[PDB]
């Protein structure tokens, strides 16, 4: 069955450490706030936000092993940036360890690192909450916060654009889910 | 059989018009020059460069119809930027109308608009020649020309980066082949 809130918080503090656990509470609170604005279920928002980073502190090799063992097919393109995953590994832990069965919550956890095409409202909220939670501080966090409060799709687009430019600037790999997520928003806009 | 050079030039002038035909001769000459630098076959370079834009002046709807009729499966992601495709339609015309059978030449024509992972030397030469042919003039064309003369992979990477940033800036769609082409170069670098 599903773990109690208190059992979950114990598990997250143990696995994530103080700083990342505090981040997670911030994401939770932010997800709940956005849920209020957009009429999303508050408890779906609270649980997905709370547990979204449950696999964050695992080594990439272990993340890959968890995903592979549970039946997910990963390609070389998924393995080469193993950081990214922690969303899928987190979905797996949320389902198999924590006992969370809600499909929307599991998707929101899975795709929070990259986004994807045709995201649910909950998926969007969890994705953006990670960027705008109160504990975050970076150039432009404010416009992003404003946009999230008014026009969620705009906020995601702004985030995707920033990510892609940053990766280009750093010479890193670009994940297809992020590219496809952005295209999908442009085509609906 | 394959058309004579003179028949090809007649066809290109008629179909492309003066300005775009002149561009094509520039690409041809540039491809030949780069072929000399990199030890690629000069006649493969000359024909691919000459005919690469043979389908450029067709309407997008007709480009799509040519590709579909000849058996290529196009997705919504291919159709939404139909401009791009003219490479595949050009490959089809080069094979079925002009009588060009060389697989490498056909690939170089097909992928000149986007690039792709694991390009041949000829594919790379045709792709970059389009950007650096003498008739071109834009911010940074010079560094691109320098890089092409010394480090072809560097030049492509620079081009892909520029394209992606430009599309983001303009709010357009990003084609998976360009993203995948860039990732492939980063992973070999
Ligand atoms: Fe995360
Ligand atoms: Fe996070
Ligand atoms: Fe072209
Ligand atoms: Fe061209």
């Amino acid at each position: 069955g599903m773990w109690s809130y208190d059992k979950i918080t114990d598990y997250l503090m143990n696995n994530l450490g103080e700083k990342r656990y505090k981040h997670s509470l911030g994401v939770m609170d932010t997800a709940v706030r956005l849920a209020g604005i957009y009429n999303e279920d508050t408890e779906k928002a609270r649980i997905a936000g709370l547990v979204h980073d449950c696999a964050k502190k695992l080594p990439g090799e272990k993340i890959i092993e968890i995903c592979t063992n549970e039946g997910y097919e990963l390609g070389d393109e998924d393995i080469r940036n193993s950081y990214l995953l922690h969303g899928l590994a987190g979905r797996i832990l949320a389902k198999k360890v924590i006992g969370i069965d809600d499909e929307d919550v599991l998707n929101a956890i899975e795709f929070h690192t990259t986004g994807r095409p045709n995201m649910s409202l909950l998926e969007k909220i969890i994705y953006i909450a990670d960027y705008i939670e109160p504990g975050r501080e970076f150039k432009g966090v404010d416009e992003l916060r404003k946009a999230a409060d008014e026009d969620l799709n705009k906020a995601l687009l702004m985030s995707f654009d920033n990510t892609i430019k940053f990766v280009i600037d750093k010479g890193g790999f670009l994940h297809h889910n992020t590219i496809e997520a952005r295209n999908y928003l442009i085509s609906r806009k």
